[PDB]
């Protein structure tokens, strides 16, 4: 039942879709990669297709390729973007050489939702809540985005929030935890609430919480608010050079984010105190965070879904490069659409 495809040339590069996908049009300037916005002839909406750049020129690139696939094809939840349809123009595995990704197409990033002015305290609750309930379900898979910011969130007209990655799945450093900018190495899946809190903080003020010029201004910023380790921590770090290095940039308290969010709802500033710890290990957990009382007006425990499981052994593997672009190719012939 193989479609009819028409040619055409688009950001310099000649895209062969299937006639289902009318009016492309080039869409965020490269910030996206190569992404085209469309008409589905199908089913009435826009979508957004995304050409793969060289997806079988090396090991590297087709594991790359597999590894996208892979967790696009696992995701399908309200809050996480899903693979709405794959395809290449080859008839055969001979003569693969290009793969297109089909998703929703968004309205708007969190950046261009804020635009420098603080939104009402129910508008980030509402985002917030979005945001947990899309992370609790990419954890239970035992999946990190490990990059989330303002950039890699975004919205529709009635405010409906997913999470995207525009970068290479594993450019600012304002979101990213303080356990990865210190190289402590035994990361957990609140590395991502972290990024959460200094979102959150942004909406309700905003103004960016830790704008650093540079690495080491950065982790001086972040440690004037949440303090030098606690004697519990620094008792979980190895080298003497390590427990040092941390000290020196502190000597210095915690302070009562009370004091530092004036005029806030006294729930977000509880909430932001539980995300924006040091300690990574007492940190508050995404299925934790959606049992919040910030949260009563919006938490439904019955419909905040887990995944499935999520096989990830291939991560380990050591394979050639036909059998990356093999692998690739039966996952693009075994896709199901989801319902109408
Ligand atoms: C028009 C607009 C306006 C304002 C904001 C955003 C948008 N907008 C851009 C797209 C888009 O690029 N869609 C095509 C895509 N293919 C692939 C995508 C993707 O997110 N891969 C991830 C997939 C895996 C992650 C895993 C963590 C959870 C999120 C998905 C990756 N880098 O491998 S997104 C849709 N809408």
């Amino acid at each position: 039942e193989r479609p009819t495809f028409y040619r055409q040339e688009l950001n310099k590069t000649i895209w062969e879709v299937p006639e289902r996908y009318q009016n492309l049009s080039p869409v965020g300037s490269g910030a996206y990669g190569s992404v085209c916005a469309a008409f589905d002839t199908k089913t009435g909406h826009r979508v957004a297709v995304k050409k793969l750049s060289r997806p079988f020129q090396s090991i590297i690139h087709a594991k790359r390729t597999y590894r996208e696939l892979r967790l696009l094809k696992h995701m399908k939840h309200e809050n996480v973007i899903g693979l709405l349809d794959v395809f290449t123009p080859a008839r055969s595995l001979e003569e693969f050489n290009d793969v297109y990704l089909v998703t929703h197409l968004m309205g708007a990033d969190l950046n261009n939702i804020v635009k420098c002015q603080k939104l009402t305290d129910d508008h980030v609750q509402f985002l917030i809540y979005q945001i947990l309930r899309g992370l609790k379900y990419i954890h239970s898979a035992d999946i990190i985005h490990r990059d989330l910011k303002p950039s890699n969130l975004a919205v529709n007209e009635d405010c409906e929030l997913k999470i995207l990655d525009f970068g290479l799945a594993r450019a600012t450093r304002w979101y990213r935890a303080p356990e990865i900018m210190l190289n402590w190495m035994h990361y957990n899946q609140t590395v991502d609430i972290w990024s959460v809190g200094c979102i959150m903080a942004e909406l309700l003020t905003g103004r960016t919480l830790f704008p650093g010029t540079d690495h080491i201004d950065q982790l001086k910023l972040i440690l004037r608010l949440v303090g030098t380790p606690g004697a519990e921590l620094l008792k979980k770090i190895s080298s003497e050079s390590a427990r040092n290095y941390i000290q020196s940039l502190a000597q210095m308290p915690k302070m009562n984010f009370a004091n530092v969010f004036i005029g806030a709802n006294p729930l977000a500033v509880d909430l932001l105190e539980k995300m924006l710890v040091l300690d990574s290990d007492k940190r508050i957990t995404a299925a934790q965070a959606l049992a919040h009382a910030y949260f009563a007006q919006y938490h439904d425990p019955d419909d905040e879904p887990v995944a499935d499981p999520y096989d990830q052994s291939f991560e380990s593997r050591d394979l050639l490069i036909d059998e990356w672009k093999s692998l690739t190719y039966d996952e693009v012939i075994s896709f199901v659409p989801p319902p109408l």
